[PDB]
Formats: structure tokens, sequence, C-alpha cells
RNA sequence: AAUUUCUACUCUUGUAGAUGGAAAUUAGGUGCGCUUGGCA
DNA sequence: GCCAAGCGCACCTAATTTCCTAAAGGACTG
DNA sequence: CAGTCCTTTA
């Protein structure tokens, strides 16, 4: 029988904490007298140029070993299209072991282990791949394979006796060339990611081809044009042997710019791709254009190799190099257009446009619509104006194709001046004179207007704007005219308008040239590692280890400490601390005492030593191991052959037993192993003394993993001793030991209130419970960070005299100036209003914003791990969750959903779908978090526009997500309930916030021995580890689609069944209504029924059934209702693209226009039918799909209701204007409403069921059955 | 309007909630400029 | 003005991998 | 030569 108490210390979750280090005594002062800061960002500096070196070997060897690659994908296609077939299980661990497959055989180029290649060629690579993660990066012997410069030289020196430092980047490039299924390797590119796009292309190819066969010739002159792939055919690249040859950057991007096209400099014509040309032939609009439209019509790009550079045929603009560089040759060039009087020589051209013959002045039809918007009312008006006066000088009977060929003429052609004219009225000639000299005059109020003396300011960055746009506006008037020669261009005016346009023509460079330098990011300062000239610096905290890696922890009257040991005179010496009795003044000071992981650290220690190893290669005989053993350890064959057996899986591992099958050499195998662990760890001095009498005779352990879980809680020990209070002041004063305060704001003297949740894991950590039994572990590897200083009366209380409203950020900067008296004007009506309601605080000291910004600082990044006693990931968690739902059937359901006028709804209900709880998270804690992040969100657009700083949301963002996270977790827990979510911004942020927090959950006021304390936290979600890998569920956490969960009737279930884009002429729309039996009018209660049968227009619905046979859609009369507050609504109000829609009455008029009797409940379908007009049907049609239209909404109206067209069993017509609080208050609620209950459908169909395992995955028809069974 | 950091704050030289760091890679987005076209 | 298919640039955002180590191994020092 | 300490490991 289980508890909801039972979900505590099922697996690990690994934190990191940070603290601020404040240094003590004669701490900083012996720092800047080493120079150790100094030359950490020196060594960190060194780094950052060196690494980008050091990546052309694993660029250039990666690219090498890519080239030979030759392999058949004819495999891998099959696996992918099995698996699109049938969605079962069988063919996805089919296509996995064969993505497995291919990927290995990639990296056996790597390492050199692929029959592909001969052996003097695949064991240098053996020779390349094996010193490609160590020092042997720094010989130069690599390289020898595949020569350094003295800088070079003088870069791979800075870490001599220090190569430790590229620790980490060594982990990073083998996840480059790394056979695992992980996203950051070379394999998995090609095998996951390319392929299957790859594979996509030839599909879209021989499907257009097929169809269009002149798209062949077409595609192929696309190719021949660039001079991609000369020696490949158009058919070829789209077939699988070509994708061998697509497996390096230059290959892939050659590829991409097939398929992109090639763009010169800015303002000439571009190279087309195959998605351009593609793209153009659907906008023909033709026949043909409707078929290539109908099927796939994009090809789709590759993504970049690892680590490689991309490459581009495109011109890249040369980039300005400094702040005055931009300044002297705008100045430069600026000045040149004085000199050459291009102003007056424009001013001039657009002056004889009064007098000249405007028929010989053209205009382009590249730019037509862009005038027509810039001086009439839409883009429309002049190319219609055109088109009607050119219709009315045809000759004859004028056809509508003698309209069509006037339509297209105006679409490819120039047109003069004067027809422009003569069509649009006088009206167009005043706004072409005043957009003329506006835009003329900003130029010439620009070229005078001096430039700043440097980019400094902001303000001094938008007057370099403001006259880059000026000067771009007048490019952009000359670009309106005709260059061609086709036109009968004026001789003068021709010469001197190409004159003027190719000396303004720099301009536009110097434009984007302006810009891609005003808007980079300004330097900032930023932390950096420190080391002390200690390579494992706080890398492990043993005491076996603290003279090597110089790092020990304190803690003294509630204070806790971390200890440096620098290198004296360039020597470790371990100043031994000496433990003292207690009370004698001190500090406690933490012993750790470690052995790591079993699974690595046993074989390390024994089994894999290279004694052992060289002995059983020519020796059958036992070996005994005597060095860190307090007795002879015994190796024999038997016991090295189990931990190297040359085959991939050990015979003690499940992995074995499930490929194999033989449970009894299984068995002996893990007995046998487990035998040894318990020898070696009776005699290895770190663990000789360690009592494991807990343990369990070796034969019950059921698998290898069940033991190390075990075992591993017992390795790990914390104690603390006293220290001489004498002796670390000695320490601190000669220098021999830096110690710092561990320091956060809940150590502060002030302090007071709750602690932080990290800080409850820091001293829970040290609490001495957890030192009995440890819950919370001090993880290695730490890090210390020292940051610059980056930053450079009366005050005012956000909120009122009252602590629940706050002042509007209108009106808060307005009383803030007020109260200071610095407000230059008089105080506003309603902020004097709000006078008397303020608080107002006096400055007792100084409160600085970004105080910690504002001077130098140290930092401690440490790692710890919770539910220490757990394993290290769980087993069948998502069992153990649904064992507990099938025993808790009144478990309630938290429905979160992503509105469209909210950021989150959140809807609760109980077992059974009563509606306990539904609310808007727009707003939490009476602060608007949406109009907060949607005013910043256009601050940051217009940030981009205006060339200024943009800014962060992303703290915003987290801000709001974490206390929407707090919401929910309480309504989680004194519920005891389920959250279900969305099936895939804000939303996507929140999911894994939520799923984190759920994964180690702490409440900071429960004690540390109940169950959601600091030493017992809850563990609702499966572990974490990616999004791809996980499913429909996470322990407590549901997901479910998201098709049919708004516009859904919460009193039915009822949806509209039909798909509007099948009834598009007037025969459809007449065998939609014969689809119907009547539609008749209700006398007594004054609306229409129409009743549908869900077997009929079986051509025009979604082919969802349902479960209901029938229905009676009805257009409510349009009555005037009330809310229960008493505002009044107009029933069956419906709004359509908007305009608002009053079905019934429309009905009424309709059928009042055609004499139709309808009052006596007589069926107007076959009278509407009989008589066939073609207006009437199309409207009857039309008002159908209205009244279908359950949610209706209009931004401004501030509507978003739920509407139901049919009416229940009990004769109810939901309407969330009604406001009743036991059903969804809007459509965003009724989304979340139907959310939870999709989750209720899983829960309900888990209990019907025998297995604890749920259904993945909800039908849209298994959900509508479901839905509506229930409601009916 | 102070913070390991973030958000919201101020009866309190601080309060409430949240917080997996670092390294590495990749993908996407926003804005601007430009090219060819579409806007029934 | 909007939109489509692209290209170049500026920066912002997030997903996914690794480690969270004492001790063996061995190159360098005195 | 063996101690020291950075490098590399399971
Ligand atoms: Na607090």
């Amino acid at each position: 029988m289980t508890q909801f108490e039972g979900f505590t210390n099922l697996y690990q979750v690994s934190k990191t904490l940070r603290f601020e280090l404040i240094p003590q005594g004669k701490t900083l002062k012996h720092i800047q007298e080493q120079g150790f800061i100094e030359e950490d960002k020196a060594r960190n500096d060194h780094y950052k140029e060196l690494k980008p070196i050091i990546d052309r070997i694993y660029k250039t060897y990666a690219d090498q070993c890519l080239q030979l690659v030759q392999l058949d994908w004819e495999n891998l296609s099959a696996a992918i299209d099995s698996y699109r077939k049938e969605k079962t299980e069988e063919t996805r661990n089919a296509l996995i072991e064969e993505q497995a497959t291919y990927r290995n055989a990639i990296h056996d180029y790597f390492i050199g282990r692929t029959d592909n290649l001969t052996d003097a060629i695949n064991k240098r690579h053996a020779e390349i791949y094996k010193g490609l993660f160590k020092a042997e990066l720094f010989n130069g012997k690599v390289l020898k394979q595949l020569t350094t410069t003295e800088h070079e030289n003088a870069l791979l020196r800075s870490f001599d006796k220090f190569t430790t430092y590229f620790s980490g980047f060594y982990e990073n490039r083998k996840n480059v060339f790394s056979a695992e299924d992980i996203s950051t390797a070379i394999p998995h590119r090609i095998v996951q990611d390319n392929f299957p796009k790859f594979k996509e292309n030839c599909h879209i190819f021989t499907r257009l081809i097929t169809a269009v066969p002149s798209l062949r010739e077409h595609f192929e002159n696309v190719k021949k044009a660039i001079g991609i792939f000369v020696s490949t055919s158009i058919e070829e690249v789209f077939s699988f042997p070509f994708y061998n040859q697509l497996l390096t950057q230059t290959q892939i991007d050659l590829y991409n710019q097939l398929l992109g096209g090639i763009s010169r400099e800015a303002g000439t014509e571009k190279i087309k791709g195959l998605n351009e040309v593609l793209n153009l032939a659907i906008q023909k609009n033709d026949e043909t254009a409707h078929i290539i439209a109908s099927l796939p019509h994009r090809f789709i790009p590759l993504f970049k190799q690892i680590l490689s550079d991309r490459n581009t045929l495109s011109f890249i603009l040369e980039e300005f190099k400094s702040d005055e560089e931009v300044i002297q040759s705008f100045c430069k060039y600026k000045t040149l257009l004085r000199n050459e009087n291009v102003l007056e020589t424009a001013e001039a051209l657009f002056n004889e446009l009064n007098s000249i013959d405007l028929t010989h002045i053209f205009i382009s039809h590249k730019k037509l619509e862009t005038i027509s918007s810039a001086l009439c009312d839409h883009w429309d008006t002049l190319r219609n104006a055109l088109y009607e006066r050119r219709i009315s000088e045809l000759t004859g009977k004028i056809t509508k194709s003698a309209k069509e060929k006037v339509q297209r003429s105006l679409k490819h052609e120039d047109i003069n001046l004067q027809e422009i004219i003569s069509a649009a009225g006088k009206e167009l000639s005043e706004a072409f004179k005043q957009k003329t000299s506006e835009i003329l005059s900003h130029a010439h109020a620009a070229l005078d207007q001096p430039l700043p003396t440097t980019l400094k300011k902001q303000e001094e960055k938008e007057i370099l704007k403001s006259q880059l746009d000026s000067l771009l506006g007048l490019y952009h008037l000359l670009d309106w005219f005709a260059v061609d020669e086709s036109n009968e261009v004026d001789p003068e005016f021709s010469a001197r308008l190409t004159g003027i346009k190719l000396e303004m023509e720099p301009s536009l460079s110097f434009y984007n040239k302006a810009r891609n330098y005003a808007t980079k990011k300004p330097y900032s300062v930023e932390k950096f590692k420190l080391n002390f000239q200690m390579p494992t610096l706080a890398s492990g905290w043993d005491v076996n280890k603290e003279k090597n890696n110089g790092a020990i922890l304190f803690v003294k009257n509630g204070l806790y400490y971390l200890g440096i040991m620098p290198k004296q005179k360039g020597r470790y010496k371990a100043l031994s601390f000496e433990p003292t009795e207690k009370t004698s003044e001190g500090f406690d000071k933490m012993y750790y005492d470690y052995f790591p992981d079993a699974a690595k650290m046993i074989p390390k220690c024994s089994t894999q030593l290279k004694a052992v190893t060289a002995h059983f290669q020519t020796h059958t005989t036992p070996i005994l191991l005597s060095n860190n053993f307090i007795e002879p350890l015994e190796i024999t064959k038997e016991i090295y052959d189990l931990n190297n057996p040359e085959k991939e899986p050990k015979k003690f591992q499940t992995a074995y037993a499930k490929k194999t099958g033989d449970q009894k050499g299984y068995r002996e195998a893990l007995c046998k192993w487990i035998d040894f662990t318990r020898d070696f760890l009776s005699k290895y001095t770190k663990t000789t003394s360690i009592d494991l009498s807990s343990l369990r005779p070796s034969s019950q352990y059921k698998d290898l993993g069940e033991y190390y879980a075990e075992l591993n809680p017992l390795l790990y020990h914390i104690s603390f001793q006293r220290i001489a209070e004498k002796e670390i002041m000695d320490a601190v004063e000669t220098g021999k030991l830096y110690l710092f305060q561990i320091y956060n704001k809940d150590f502060a003297k002030g302090h007071h209130g709750k602690p932080n949740l990290h800080t409850l894991y820091w001293t829970g950590l040290f609490s001495p419970e957890n030192l009995a039994k440890t819950s919370i572990k001090l993880n290695g590897q730490a890090e210390l960070f020292y940051r610059p200083k980056s930053r450079m009366e009366k005050m005012l209380n956000k909120k009122l005299k009252d602590q629940k409203t706050p002042i509007p950020d209108t009106l808060y900067q307005e009383l803030y100036d007020y109260v200071n008296h610095r407000l230059s004007h008089d105080l506003s009506d309603e902020a004097r209003a709000l006078l008397p309601n303020v608080i107002t605080k006096e400055v007792s000291h100084e409160i600085i914003k970004d105080r910690r910004f504002t001077s130098d600082k140290f930092f401690f990044h440490v790692p710890i791990t919770l539910n220490y006693q757990a394993a290290n990931s769980p087993s069948k968690f998502n069992q153990r969750v649904n064992a507990y739902l099938k025993e808790h059937p009144e478990t309630p359901i938290i429905g979160i959903d992503r509105g469209e006028r909210n950021l989150i709804y959140i809807t609760v209900i109980d077992s059974t779908g009563k509606i306990l709880e539904q609310r808007s998270l727009n707003t939490i804690q009476q602060f608007d978090y949406q109009k907060k992040l949607d005013n910043r969100e256009k601050e940051r657009v217009a940030a981009r526009q205006a060339w200024s700083v943009v800014g962060t949301i992303k703290d915003l963002k987290q801000g709001y997500l974490s206390q929407v996270i707090h919401e929910i977790v309480d309504l989680m827990i004194h519920y005891q309930a389920v959250v279900v979510l969305e099936n895939l911004a804000v939303y996507q942020q929140f999911e894994k916030m939520l799923i984190d927090k759920l994964n180690c959950l702490v409440l900071k006021d429960y004690p540390a021995e109940k169950v959601g304390g600091v030493l017992n936290p809850y563990q609702l979600t499966d572990q974490f580890t990616s999004f791809a890998k996980m499913g429909t569920q996470s322990g407590f956490l549901f997901y479910v689609p998201a098709p049919y969960t708004s516009k859904i009737d919460p009193l039915t279930g009822f949806v509209d069944p039909f798909v509007w884009k099948t009834i598009k002429n007037h025969e459809s729309r007449k065998h939609f209504l014969e689809g119907f039996d009547f539609l008749h009018y209700d006398v007594k209660t004054g609306d229409f029924i129409l009743h549908f049968k869900m077997n009929r227009n079986l051509s025009f619905q979604r082919g969802l059934p349902g479960f209901m046979p029938a229905w009676d859609i009805v257009f409510e009369k349009n009555e005037t209702q009330f809310d229960a507050k008493g505002t009044p609504f107009i029933a069956g109000k419906r709004i359509v693209p908007y305009r608002d829609l009053y079905p019934a009455n429309e009905l009424i008029a309709l059928l009042e226009e055609k004499g139709i009797v309808f009052r006596d409940g007589s069926n107007i379908l076959p009278k509407l039918l009989e008589n066939d007009d073609s207006h009437a049907i199309d409207t009857m049609v039309a008002l159908i799909r209205s009244v279908l239209q359950m949610r209706n909404s209009n931004a401004a109206t501030g509507e978003d209701y739920i509407n139901s067209p049919v009416r229940d069993l009990n004769g109810v017509c939901f309407d969330s204007r009604f406001q009743n609080p036991e059903w969804p208050m809007d459509a965003d609620a009724n989304g979340a409403y139907h959310i939870a209950l999709k989750g209720q459908l899983l829960l309900n169909h888990l209990k019907e069921s025998k297995d604890l395992k749920l259904q993945n995955g909800i039908s849209n028809q298994d959900w509508l059955a479901y839905i509506q069974e229930l409601r009916n």
C-alpha cells in the first residue's frame, strides 16, 4: 500500500551552489604581492588565444577522415521508412540500433578500425587519435603527422607543466568524435541530423520532377549557372551515393548554396537557388503553380559540421575597425558631397519635372508599389488607377481577357510619370512635391550638420544614424526611376540622374558598414578562473589531496570558511594542521574521507593495473598485490577476464543477461565479481576500516547496479576536528594559507528572515543529522572566480500606504522626483491625489543600484548531491507513480495551458471532472508580468531599430516563471495532484523549470526530518535527461495533445466536425446542405434547430465521428442575458472577420428576403435548395459556419468566450459569458479545463488496465469519443 | 531600493520566492540592409 | 504597407553533452 | 635514484 510521502530518495540530484568569498586578514595583501590574480587572467587569455589554434588539429584531422567515408545508406533509409510506416516499438529499436551501427562506421574512420581502409592508413589514424586528447597535442607530433609559428610556440609553452588546464576541454573534444547518441558529435550529425534531411530532399526532388518534368532541366540550369558540382548531374546529387560527398563543411556549404543561392554586394541582383526558383514558379499563379504548390516545394538545408568553419561564396562587407574610422571616412565622403554639389544637382533635377515632358520620365515597376504606399492611401491605389485608365482606352468589346492583359502588363513594365499623374489626379503631384522636398531638406540639413567627436554616448550614435537615414532616403528616392535603356529616357535627365545616382551609391554600403559597428556589444568585464599556480585547485576535498588540491573548509561559530594553500617558493609543503581539544579557540576543520565510484575505482586500483594486465598477457598463474593493501589481494585470470572480456558486454552486466539469456551464467559472474570487490574493499588502505556489514550476501544481489547503489553511500564520510586559532592566524600572516568566508545574504549581520533554498542545502549538508546519515554530499571540482568592478536624499515605496496596491509606473517616477524636490514642472492631478496615501523612507544609509558590480569580489562555486542514499538513476519511476495513482483514484488534476491572451492559465479539477479552481497567471502578487514582459519586448525591438543597447529579457522571464513554479507546486502538494501540460517560449521554459523543481523538491518551512525537508526532498518527476529522450509521462507530470482542447464544448464535448477547405464552390455548398436532415424554427423557445447525423457529409468532415450519432445545432435566439455580475450580452453572438454577427437574426432576415415561410416549424433546407439561389445558399452556409464557431474573440473588446452551438441533454447552451465559476470563464480556461481532462483520460484508462504502463499518446477520435460518452 | 545570481520588494544596514555550475558545441529567434517576385 | 524564397550583418536565447575524483602513471627535478 | 608533482585513468 503506497503513500504520497513515499516519493522520496529515489535518485541522486546534483546542484551547484554559489557564494561570495570575503578575504580575511592579510589574505588579500599576499595575493597582490604574489601576482596570482594578474597571472590568472594572463593564463586565461592565453587559453582563449590558443584554443582556436589547437582546434586546427581537430578540424583538419576530422575533415581528412570524413573525406574517405564511403557507405551504403540504403539500410538506414529502410529503417527510417519502416518506423514512419509502422509506429511500433519494434521498428523504433530497429532504427536506434541501425543508427548506432552507422555512427560506429563513421567512428571507425577516426579511430582506425574500418575494413574500408588498408592497415597502413588504418593504423596511422590510431597513432593520432590516441594522443588526440592529452599532452601529445602540444608536442607538435600530431601536427607533424599533418608547422608552428614563433608566437604559437610561445603560446604552447605558456602551459608548460600546466596542460591540466585543458582538462574539461579534453572532454568537450571527446564529445565531438564520440560514437554515442549525443548531439555534440560528428557521427550523430551525419547519421541522425543531415541524412534524414538529405533523404527527404531526394524524395521532394523526384516527386516534383515526376509531376512537372520541365522542372528537371530548370534545376539543372541553376546548378550549371552557379558552378557547384560540375562533375555531378542534378539527379545524382539527389541520390544516396552523393551523400558520402556531403560530409565536410565545404561540401555542405556548397550544397546549401545550391539551395539558397549566392548574393553579391548589396544593391545588385542575386543568384537564385533551387528554393527561390520553386518560390517564383508558385507565385506565377498559373495551372502549373497550383500543382507545384500542392507538393512539397522547399528543399531542406543541411546542418553544419561540428567545429567546422562556415564558408560562403557571397559577398562579405569590409568591417570598420575603430570608432573614429567611421567618423573620418564618413565625414570624408560627406564633405565630398558638398564639393560635387550633388544636393544642388538633385534639387535641380526634381525641379525640372515641373516643366519638362513627363511622358519620357519613367518609374520602375519594381518601385511602383513602394511609391504608392509612400504617397497614397495604400500600395493598391497607383496600380489600380493605372488599370482603370488603361481599361478606359481599350478598343471594342472589352472582354475579360483584355482586362487580364492590362493586369499582366502593369506587373512588368515601366510607367512614364505622365500616365501616373493623368490616372491618379493632381493630389499625387502634391504628394510627389512634398515627399521630394521633405527628403531633399533632410539630406540638405544633414550634410551641413557636423558629426560628433566620438561614438561613446548613445546621443552621438543617434545623430550618426539620423544623417545616414537622410542619405539613404535620398538614395532610395533616386532608385524610383527606371534605369534600363528599354524606355525612351530623356537625354539630359537620364545622364544627370545616373551621375548623381552613382555618386550616392557608396552611401548604401556606408549605412551597413556603420550599423555593423555601432550596434556591436560594448566591452564588459567577465569573471575568470583562479588557480594560484595549482592545476588541480579545489579538484577534490579528500585528506590525501589537501596538499595537491590546496583547498579545505572550516566552520567557526556558524560561519563557513574556505582555505587555500598556495605553493611556497615553488614547492608544495602540506602545513599539517594539528587537531586539538575542544573549546580551544579555532575553527572546526572538516576532514573529508571519500572513495569515488567503486565501479571504476576498484578496477583502477587493482584489476586494471599495468602490472596486472602485463602479467596476464603471458602467464595464467594468480598475481598478488601488496602496495596499498593491508593484506595481499589476489587477482586470478578468472577475475581479470571478467572485467576484460574482449566481448562488448561484461558477463556480470544486465546487458549480457538480456542479450544472451543464460541466467545461470549471469548470476555466477555477478556473484564472483561482488565477492572480489568485497575482498578488495577489506584490504585497500582507503576502505579496509570501513564497516560494510550492512551489505547483504553477494548471491542475493540481482544486478550490479543495485549493489553499487548500496555500496557507494558507505564510501563517503565527513567529520570535523577543532584546530588551533593561533595556528591559522600564523598561516594567514605568513601567506601559507589564504582564508575566505563563504558568504551570502543569509550570513549578513542584520539577517533575520528565512534563508535562501541553496543555503538550507548548505547548512543541512553540515547539520549533525546529515553527518551521521548522509543525505547531501559535498562534491569536488569546485571553482573560484574573480570578477572586477563593472559599474559606477529620499526614497519612495512602490506600494501605497496599504501594502497591497502599487503605484503605477507612470506615476511612480513622477512622485519620486517630487518628494526629492527635483521635479521641474507642476505635479499631475492623480499623482497629487495619491500624495497623502504614499509611504516615504528617509535615507539612513546609502542603497546603491548594482552594488556588487561596483567593487572587486571573489566567488565560490561548489557542487553538491542530494538524495545520496539513492541510486544514480531511478528504475521504473513512472510505474512507481502509476502504482500510486491506481491506489488513489481521487487524485485531482492541475491542467496548465498556454493561452492566447494569457501567458499561463491553470485549471484544477478533481478526479471526476468538477472544476475546483481556475486562474490566469498573467499577474501574481499584484504585479502584471504580462504587460511588463510585453513592454520589455517592445523596448528591445525599438532598441535594435535605434542602434541602442538591446538588453535582456531572459532574466525577467525566469523571475516570472519562478513565481509561477512556486504557485504550481503549492497547488500540487496541497492537492497531492497530477500536473498535465501540452505536448509540443515562455511555455517551453516553464516546462523545464517545473520538471527540475520536482526532480528534487525542498520546502524551506518543512523540518529536515519530514518528507519535503532538506534531508528528505520530494521527487515527483522522472530524472531529467533531455527533451528528445522524454516521453508522454514524467512522474506526476503528463503531456497531452493540444488539438480539440479550446474549440470544444465543455457541456457536451462537441466540436466543429466539418473542414471548410472542402466546402469551396456552389455545388459543394449545395451537397453540404443536403447532408442535414432538417432546419426549422422553434416557436416556443424562439431559436432555430439544425439536425445533423454524423454519418452524413462524410466528404466534408475531418474523419472524427466522436460518440454521438447526431447533433441538434441551434441558432440561439439573440436575447440579452446577464452574467453572475449583471453585465449584459447577446445570446448566440458571433465574432467573425472584425465584425459582430448575430446568426439567428441574420437568418430571419435572409428568409424574409426570400419570402420563405418558417414560423410554422417547416423544414427550410428543401425550400432553399429547390429555389436554388446562389447568393442565399452561400449565406446560409456561412451562417452555419458562424454558429459552429464557439471560440469568439476580439482583442479590442477584450472578448474571448466559448459559446456552444449544440444543446446538451439538460437543455443548456454553454456560454462562458454567464461567468459561472463551476465552468470555464473564457476560452483559455476552456483549454486548461480540457487539458486536465485529457490527463483524466490517461488516469481513467490506467485503472481499467492490468499493467502499470500508461498509454502513449491520445488520438483525437479516442479523446472525442471518451469526452462525449461522459457528458451524454 | 541593497542580493552567489535573478525577479518582485522595503515595519527590518535587509524582506519573499526561485536558482546546475563550468566548459564546449549546435540550433533557432529578433532587428536592419539588400535581391527577385506575390498581394486575388 | 504586407508577405514568400533567399543573402549579409548586429546581438539574444536555449538545447545538449561532459565533469563534479582519489589514485595510478610517469615525466621532471636536485 | 627517489622524491615530487603534473598528467591520466577506471
Ligand atoms: Na530570505
